[PDB]
């Protein structure tokens, strides 16, 4: 595809969300563009390209049997942009912890994520 | 106040909220800082300034009885920076209508509100 239109922007953000549910790292990594930038949390530094995408998720989505839902609907932009609110339940110590975040992002011309900021902090994780 | 915290920047952009949903133009102007950038909607041109920014509140927030309210926790980070997602109740050709919204805030070293950028479009609007 080219520069997703606000309706195409929701549909990958979505998809998003879905392959993080269920935990396709691989299907996942190939939704970002094979130098892609992300921060998450939004605040620390930025991490790039394809391998190191992989490896967060793989340390983020590997043990625990992470689930992902959106909270609200995806806001789109008419430039490729968007954010969306969502929330992660994860097992930390064996506790069900739920984690608040907020995710922008920016698709390149080939529809595939550029850009994402993950807005969050403590305030944000419920034990 | 300084660069605010995690805790503050949730404050703020609550308190924000509460500002834009009573409609008092000349309190939302004075949490900007004086030469602030906007985005709204996010992908049009910025404007800038204490003076453009109260002139586009007023023509956002004078005529019609607009409503704002969070449908979800701030996120925010450890460097000033936080989003949130809200919904706009506005009365268009005398109808009804409502907008989810997703803001983007930067906060200065003062506590004041840098940039913002709104994400939404027109898919974002219920008639």
């Amino acid at each position: 595809m080219n520069l997703p239109t606000a309706q195409e922007v929701q549909g990958l953000m979505a998809r998003y969300i879905e392959l993080v549910d269920v935990g396709d790292i691989e299907a996942i990594v190939q939704m970002y563009a094979d130098d892609a930038t992300v921060e998450n949390p939004f605040g620390q530094p930025p991490i790039h390209g394809r391998e190191q995408i992989a490896a967060f998720y793989r340390q983020g989505l590997g043990g625990g049997k992470v689930r992902a839902c959106l909270t609200g609907p995806v806001r789109a932009s008419h430039n490729g942009c968007g954010a969306m609110p969502f929330r992660v339940e994860m097992v930390w110590n064996g506790q069900p912890c739920a984690l608040d975040v907020i995710d922008v992002m920016r698709f390149d011309e080939h529809g595939r994520i550029q850009t994402m900021q993950a807005y969050w902090s403590e305030v944000n994780l419920s034990v």
